[PDB]
């Protein structure tokens, strides 16, 4: 009955510490008795006291966010904003250690702000898993690839893939050929959800069925990297994953000048030499911006997102152009192919992101309109990342970035 | 004053939000304020009700980590361990939010340790800046390419650069042109730091340093992407940036049955068509791998290190063959070429951060040695995420995916 | 000739000017000759006897000669149950000779096997609106069948072959890529496809007139640059060929073994191409057999950048797992046998020797996909062969003999 | 056996006449070898350096572009092609630059390079050989090895990164005229085998593992260079970009940055940042004996314009191709026709006073090509000219 009780019946090499929680009838009482077994193996017994762990919900994480808990980390939320985007104004959450990069990307809705808003729009929306299958001959695979791109054959896989949920709809298929394997990217609208396990449920059943009229398929794998989640891969830059967006402003020379502290050309030779120029000599594929990952990160952190997809959610291309009646005004466009974003389902079931999901009017379903929740988080997410890349720019031109963060 | 007296006089005052702290005495009312002049601009005032801010130490975080602070968001951090790595055993701590990812990162441990440990080492060390410059004409940019080629030319630079800190010793220089353009990649150590301030800083002056030689040199950009930093690029992955790592297990075919329920053969052959072909097709530079990208994050997140940097630091190549006197056993390497870590600096000056860093034993400087703790952070890293790869290449092999998804996500 | 240089005229205008193709040339090359640092230089570059009406107006301008490059055979290759004398024209030693031991590896294993996955060429022309809110709206309306109807009607309306299939439409803030993709019959259709693109866009400039069109190829089609877009959409002809070599065959024929072959096959082909950071180069050298083959058969030796794209494949089969499966996947062979070099009469005897020159009459298309099946065909003998070499450490030995 | 033919028989020609005779037996339309040429050519020449089974020659017209004013010097480039337009828009490009006062170019870098694939035991194995490698002394001891088997193979440096245990190598040496894959493949080979007495559990895997990388595209190649690196840059007159190009300064400008930078960005290049630098490279490549399987990696371009003079009107351009596979020894240069065009440029075979200069020299030629063939496509294409001259030029 005390956790030293507890402790040496567990010990009895009875009981492995993962389930601790199924034992005792609190959450926190199990994550207290972790710590303490967990302490014992550590060359610096006293180094978790700074780890904090009291008075957090934990029954929300269980089962869904994370085991073996030990506690949880506090990361830093900063504002920034009003982001005048599309007629609204947003107020950005966003969680990060880095210094400077609140402040930054606030200077750029400044910019943003003063110079009449910014305007987006979604292009696409549909998340992806791309399978490995395999047949006995590259004849036989070809003959599959086939069948899959008549009507009927893709009648009879989006039936079983949209059998599996209220919201997965697939909308097409990518096949690709490689010997006798085959690798299928099924692409499908989730609704509010960032939709990873429903589009992998909803391949799972595909496949059993695509498996009836070819039982000589052997599945090799229901990720055969084709999708691609969490690498670096062109695909996802020219296919698009997610939701595909792009954001765009006209910034006053006016603004450029007392706001961002530099001119619309220094700005614009920065961005033609560094995010074009620079980043095809670095042989880049979809990082032609200078740091939409930083702004991803944070928002996505803030709010409940998956930190491991700014690997592709962070793909864009940052343009600018002199513009207005002097080429003295500054246009500027960023376009994201890949935001891979949610606001039901994982991180956004817990209630601190969900504060942060509400600050920005999406937290949850979108009862109205299915997704929409989420599309307009994935415009935000756009909107601030050009904010973010106008002051990074800016700084870069003026050479004000060391003598800040 | 009251906190109604307060917010009158900076609406009054046209006061920026973000200078509360430094008109208020304490921190935490500052960020209080803050909150309630923030809660009147929400269409949903009550938003920031479940968003925790009170007992949370912000002097570290101000002027360091965070501006216009809010609050703080609560990321659960779990434990995966024993990682039984170059005979230490280490209790790798995860921040994340993604259900199975602590419960399969702990079953690869599992594996590794039955199967006698893993083995790891450090191929290079080297932080990166590169900026952009131009000179008038590309025949004059050749110049300065040749120039900075020579051991006189990098003589100087070195000097220049190395004089802004104690740690940063440049150690080489990979010049490129594009015309009159000229994008300069400057690799150096910096301590246990991650060391991008520390870099920037050296290479600021170095360039003023070029600029006395060639005057008509016009200095565009600090950072021209030629680094790269935080963006996909192939020259992390072929010239390495930060920490280049190795690491390596056999598990035992007993272990890959019972332990990962499948076989060697049946990991062999999804390694090889999904890390390998399926990458391939994908169009993949870098992203040879099941999931590196996630234990990378997890532990960033936990360590105080810059998430930001998951974009270059998750690259990775897992490979696996056939091992032992009967080849039944199951043999596996993974190999990250640009780990960007550090152990002093950035969001490692942070409390609950450093107690992670204390659980592995590499918190702040090696003041005997200094990179040896950023160094040894970075072996493990690269052997949780060995870990990591062994547990969802064995559930994709088995068809345990999405199931196990079902139970904890 | 006094002429010439007195009024300055150009020596290109010199066919114009007499009444023979070949005297211009005896002209050009008299001219050229007083301008050379070593004036016997072209002494040596043959012009005589050559069809030159043929290739004016058609394949080149300000023609001083001909350039012969030796033309070597392969083969048999058995392929889909057919056999074929593949003619290679090039100068670099071994290859002939590798080239036709992979299809004596591949015959004596019991032939291979091809099919076309798909076949379109494309091109990828740049415009832009004044917002990038406009250009989703044209993105949008490209995407709704109504928009894409119109479209195609004024793209195939430029040709009797060239028939638009579908339309990839990206975009860069204000700016619109559009990749149209479409059959073309038995040509390698880059003119034909231009020409539609361009019908195309003016078409579209009719719904909106704000739009600037910059270019009619804005580098999304891709032609003749590495790029990612043609190695995962495909580009001309998608094809895969497979066979299986017995172990026997292995051993005698490419004088190494199965486990051999396929450890270097994985670690070089596979491994060795992902830490080169390579895009479409999973391969050994499929970039030989198609320039090889191209050049003897009028195709456009250039296009061997994005043509030579290929996955080669290797594991254990058969009983005992000895044998040797071989794959080789080219998702962008860009080819044809109408058009281009395939005009002139010596490479149309190379496309003859192969039964695909010009024209399928009944059935457009099928006498360039059978040659696209062909070059994967012999880049799997290739691959073969020089994997061969590799394994068993016989590369440097074999081209001191052959190639120096 | 058909390929012994010239070994048993007295003359070529005979060998290559009955080679002819016994394949028309095998072909479904014998009389289709009636259009392919066959008589009168050195096959002396051939045998036994540039192709086997050997049954004609086929004919590719040679067409020249010029002259391309480039530092300081005239030359008229020789281009085999079957593309209709090519020729032409090469001479175009070439006028303008002429008018405009000639280019200048310079070569940034020469080293042809070999990537093999070798494998220790373990991982930890594998880093000891790599950290050997990288030391003075080990660098030292392999250079000597690789020098050895050759007067002109000159080891600059070695590239070695690792996959587990697996290494891979990439030597990068001079090779004097030559493009050199020969000669670094001997090089590489005794490198190795001196490699493998410091290391006897290391296995040899293949002499080539892709990492070179050899006619394969691949990131290594444009970031790390290979063979000649050079550079290439211009100024056009503003009344030139408008009499001889047909277009204007700010035309050409946008659609610089909107293709060849932006669209090859969208397409996913890594390379490809240029317009139709193959195209210029394979015609002279074909031309001159080089190896034309090679354009894949040499063809690497970024092509850049901005305005330039008092008003901006001015056309700046340059090239940068940092992986220009090319030699005037070896190969295809040891036959006659492709001699005469190496010497219409002035660098045929050895640079005897100064081994290495004439394939510079054939380097920085191809650059000044290539930048005179993008400028005139460019400006066809800013004019909405392409489609028509193809239509005059490039159809029967
Ligand atoms: C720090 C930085 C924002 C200061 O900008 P500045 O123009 O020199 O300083 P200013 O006092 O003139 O303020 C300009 C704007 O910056 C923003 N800003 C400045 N300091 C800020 C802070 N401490 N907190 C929040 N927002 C801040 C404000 O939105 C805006 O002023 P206003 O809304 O009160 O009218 C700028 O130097 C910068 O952005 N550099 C770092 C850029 C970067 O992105 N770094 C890499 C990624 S972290
Ligand atoms: C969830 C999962 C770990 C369960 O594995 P399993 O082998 O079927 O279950 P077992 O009960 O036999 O446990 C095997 C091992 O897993 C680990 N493990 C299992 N459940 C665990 C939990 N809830 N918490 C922590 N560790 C756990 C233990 O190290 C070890 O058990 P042990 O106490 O005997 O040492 C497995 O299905 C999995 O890893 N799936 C892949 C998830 C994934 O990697 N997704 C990728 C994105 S995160
Ligand atoms: C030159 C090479 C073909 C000789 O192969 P080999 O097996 O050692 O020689 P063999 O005498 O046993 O002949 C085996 C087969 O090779 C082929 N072959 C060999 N020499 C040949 C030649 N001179 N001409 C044409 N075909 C030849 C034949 O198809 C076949 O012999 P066969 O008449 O009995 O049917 C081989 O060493 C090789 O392929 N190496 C170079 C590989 C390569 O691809 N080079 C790099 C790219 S070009
Ligand atoms: C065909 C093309 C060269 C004609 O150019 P143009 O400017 O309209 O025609 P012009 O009569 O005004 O001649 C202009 C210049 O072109 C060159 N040129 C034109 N026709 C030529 C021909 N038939 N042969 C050789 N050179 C020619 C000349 O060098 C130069 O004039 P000059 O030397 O007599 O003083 C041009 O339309 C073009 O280049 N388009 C094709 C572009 C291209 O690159 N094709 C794609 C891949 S090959
Ligand atoms: N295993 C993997 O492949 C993988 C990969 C990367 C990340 N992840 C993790 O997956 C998690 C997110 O997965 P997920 O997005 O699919 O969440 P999810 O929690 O697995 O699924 C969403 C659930 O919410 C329900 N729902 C209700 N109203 C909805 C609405 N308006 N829109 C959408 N869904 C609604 C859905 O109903 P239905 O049951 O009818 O669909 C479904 O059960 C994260 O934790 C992430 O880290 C997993
Ligand atoms: N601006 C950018 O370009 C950029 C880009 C990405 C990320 N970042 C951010 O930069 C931050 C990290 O920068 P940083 O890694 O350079 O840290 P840093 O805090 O800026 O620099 C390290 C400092 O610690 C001192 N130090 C003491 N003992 C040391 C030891 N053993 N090793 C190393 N340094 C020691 C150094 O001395 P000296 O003064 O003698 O050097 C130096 O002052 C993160 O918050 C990250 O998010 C910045
Ligand atoms: N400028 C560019 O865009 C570009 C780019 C790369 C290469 N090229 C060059 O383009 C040339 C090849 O162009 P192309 O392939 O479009 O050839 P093409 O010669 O321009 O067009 C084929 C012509 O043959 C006719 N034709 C008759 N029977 C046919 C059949 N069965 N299949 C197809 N066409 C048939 C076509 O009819 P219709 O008139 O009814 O269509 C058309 O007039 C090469 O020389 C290549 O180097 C050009
Ligand atoms: N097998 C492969 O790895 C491979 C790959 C791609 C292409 N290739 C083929 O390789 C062939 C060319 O190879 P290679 O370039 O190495 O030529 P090479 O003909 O094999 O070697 C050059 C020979 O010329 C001698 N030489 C005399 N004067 C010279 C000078 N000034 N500069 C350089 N060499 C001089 C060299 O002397 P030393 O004996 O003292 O060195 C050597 O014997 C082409 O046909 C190409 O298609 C082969
Ligand atoms: C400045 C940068 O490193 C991002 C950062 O400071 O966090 C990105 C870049 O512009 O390269
Ligand atoms: C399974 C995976 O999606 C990662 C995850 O679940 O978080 C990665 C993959 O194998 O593609
Ligand atoms: C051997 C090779 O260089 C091709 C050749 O010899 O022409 C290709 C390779 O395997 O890298
Ligand atoms: C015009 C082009 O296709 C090349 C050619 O016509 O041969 C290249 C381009 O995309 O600009």
């Amino acid at each position: 009955l005390s956790d030293a009780e507890i402790i040496q019946l567990v010990n009895a090499k009875h009981i492995p510490a993962y389930k601790l929680e199924t034992l005792i009838e609190t959450h926190e009482r199990g994550v207290s008795i972790r710590r303490q077994l967990l302490s014992k193996k550590l060359s610096e017994p006293s180094s978790l006291q700074y780890l904090p762990y009291r008075d957090y919900n934990y029954s929300l994480v269980m089962g869904a966010c994370c085991e073996n808990v030990i506690g949880y980390m506090p990361i830093p939320v900063g504002v920034a904003g009003p982001l005048c985007l599309d007629e609204k104004e947003f107020q950005v959450p966003m969680a990060t250690t880095e210094g400077c990069l609140v402040a930054s990307t606030n200077r750029g809705c400044r910019a943003i702000g003063l110079g009449g808003g910014a305007s987006s729009r979604v292009l696409a929306d549909g998340m992806t898993r791309g399978p490995v299958v395999r047949l006995p001959r590259a004849c036989d695979s070809a003959e599959v690839k086939a069948w899959l791109e008549t009507s009927e054959g893709f009648a009879v896989i989006k039936e079983a893939f949209d059998s599996t949920s209220r919201f997965a709809r697939l909308q097409k298929l990518h096949t690709s050929i490689a010997g006798r394997n085959l690798y299928i990217r099924f692409q499908s609208r989730s609704g509010d959800a960032m939709g990873m396990n429903m589009i992998s449920k909803g391949t799972e059943k595909a496949l059993s069925k695509l498996h009836e009229y070819f039982p000589e398929m052997q599945i090799l794998a229901v990720s055969g990297n084709y999708c691609t989640d969490k690498k670096p891969a062109a695909i996802n830059w020219i296919e698009g994953r997610g939701k595909s967006v792009v954001c765009e402003a006209v910034i006053p020379a006016k603004v450029v000048r007392e706001v961002l502290k530099t001119t619309t050309e220094a700005m614009i030779e920065v961005n033609i030499n560094k995010n074009l120029v620079g980043s095809a000599m670095a042989g880049s594929i979809g990082g032609y911006n200078a740091h939409a990952a930083n702004i991803v990160t944070a928002i996505y952190i803030a709010c409940g997102q998956d930190a491991a997809q700014n690997v592709g959610s962070s793909n864009c291309i940052t343009l600018m152009e002199a513009s207005g009646p002097t080429n003295e005004d500054l246009y500027i466009s960023c376009t994201m192919p890949s935001i891979e974003i949610g606001t039901v389902g994982g991180g956004t079931n817990l209630l601190p992101q969900q504060a942060c999901l509400q600050m920005l009017g999406v937290q949850g379903a979108c009862k109205d309109n299915p997704g929409e929740n989420a599309r307009q988080l994935a415009r935000i997410v756009c909107g601030t990342v050009m904010a973010g890349e106008l002051s990074l720019m800016a700084a870069l031109a003026a050479g004000h970035l060391v003598k800040s963060h």
